[PDB]
């Protein structure tokens, strides 16, 4: 049973609380789209772990490559090159929009955003970084200063030169031009403001193709291109942080591929490790050379470690081979409609947005009022757990509670249905 008294005794005894509440269970096993507690009760994982396990839990291909390398090649001196490292880097150059030629292998997104930011600063001589008001780029310094989603209050000043502009949020438009939401004009407006505050040292703009931690906010048509022109106009580098959106989760190998806008630096992590700490950045050949000329340095314990590189290269192979990018769209459209149906039955569902297998559902007190649902969201996530379907809801201000639904890219048609069902029941007994 989950109750194991001596387990929770030790938990409250020696566990540091990093914000949030611990599920009242004990996960002892995880497979495909399920995790099991002490009693063996199966739980449908509609969060792919922490937006990671895109290949599902303990995917045999990953289990295979891991053992296969943990015993042959594991950790090396940062100065020694292996085959998993050079091939992973090569693969990344090959599957990323033309222009992105060289990669750096790290362990985390925060780490990856750090790397890209420092490189942009170095090749520009500038140090000012601009991002979105609801972005989440890690819990780490240079990557945490550009994170206005959370973690900047009560821990001293932010990082010198950090600016945030609003993110284009079509569901709750707050910038109007001619009785319409002109999110592009809203961009100029935001930038003009930034220019007056800037000391002329803008080095780059960092953005998620889909702001995950900020309530699953997708960047509208033509925005990305506009953002790019804005940066080019100011000698800025555009950095796309695809830690949760990269690797086919949104229906494209890379979400930036859909807008057709290639970033100066792309960063990956969550979905590249598939539950394993692997990250990376890819930049153009020219940028890499210039940064090299300025003595660009970024050492980490695991930079260029064979094992993580091997698992990452194997994750890519599984995604391509089993065409999981397509899988994301099919299972996504299926999940999206099932959601629109539920939205057709319950009024508390104000919006269904997102893309591929990265969807969000905002709960409102009334669809016409778009008035956030007080705790209603939490109530349903609670009912969803009892029903055996693990959910995740983010609560941002001026916005209603938002469910971030992200099943594995290996989720079956039936598992999608099962989830949809559980969710519907969750809402029924939640109201
Ligand atoms: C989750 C996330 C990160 C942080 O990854 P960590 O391993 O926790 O450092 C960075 N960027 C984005 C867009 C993320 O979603
Ligand atoms: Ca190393
Ligand atoms: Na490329």
């Amino acid at each position: 049973l989950n109750d194991d008294a001596t387990f929770w005794r030790n938990a409250r005894h020696h566990l540091v609380r990093y914000g949030g509440t611990f599920e009242p269970m004990i996960i002892e096993r995880a497979k495909g789209s399920f995790v099991y507690d002490a009693d063996g009760r199966a739980i449908l994982d509609f969060t792919s772990g922490q937006m990671s396990a895109v290949l599902g839990h303990c995917h045999p291909e990953i289990v295979s490559v891991i053992g296969e390398y943990a015993g042959k090649l594991d950790h090396l001196f940062s100065e020694m090159l292996s085959r998993p490292v050079v091939d992973l880097a090569t693969r990344l150059a090959n599957i990323t929009p033309p222009g992105l030629d060289r990669a750096l292998l790290l362990s985390t997104g925060a780490e990856s955003n750090e790397a890209a930011i420092r490189m942009a600063k170095l090749v520009t001589g500038k140090y000012e970084i601009v991002g979105f008001a609801q972005s989440w780029h890690g819990m780490t310094g240079a990557a945490a200063s550009a994170t206005y989603s959370a973690g900047r209050k009560g821990v001293g000043p932010a990082a010198v030169g950090s600016f945030a502009i609003p993110a284009p949020f079509t569901y709750r438009p707050r910038f109007e031009r001619n009785g319409a939401y002109d999110y592009l004009a809203e961009l100029d407006y935001a930038f003009d403001l930034i220019d007056r505050q800037s000391s002329g040292n803008l080095a780059a703009f960092i953005a998620e193709p889909i702001l995950s931690s900020g309530g699953i906010i997708e960047l509208p048509d033509g925005y990305m291109a506009a953002l790019k022109r804005k940066c080019e106009a100011r000698g800025m580098l555009l950095i796309l942080d695809e830690a949760q959106t990269g690797v086919g989760r949104t229906g494209t190998m890379f979400a930036c591929q859909r807008d057709g806008v290639t970033p100066d630096i792309l960063t990956l992590s969550k979905t590249l490790g598939a539950g394993l700490p692997l990250a990376a950045i890819v930049t153009s050949a020219a940028i890499e050379e210039r940064a090299h000329e300025l003595g660009y340095l970024f050492y980490t314990t695991h930079v260029s470690d064979p094992l993580p590189a091997a698992v990452g290269l194997r994750v890519l192979d599984v995604v391509q081979r089993d065409g999981l990018v397509a899988r994301a769209n099919v299972m996504g459209d299926r999940l999206r409609r099932g959601l629109l149906d539920l939205m057709e039955r319950f009024d508390c569902i104000g919006d269904v947005r997102g893309r591929g297998l990265l969807l969000g559902v905002e709960i409102v007190k009334d669809r016409r009022t778009k008035e956030p649902a007080d705790g209603l969201g939490a109530k349903i996530t609670r009912e969803c757990m009892n029903l055996g379907l693990s959910m995740n809801i983010v609560q941002l201000p001026g916005m209603g509670g938002v469910f971030r639904i992200a099943p594995p890219l290996t989720v079956s048609e039936d598992e999608i249905d099962l989830g949809l069902s559980l969710l519907g029941q969750a809402i029924e007994r939640a109201l």
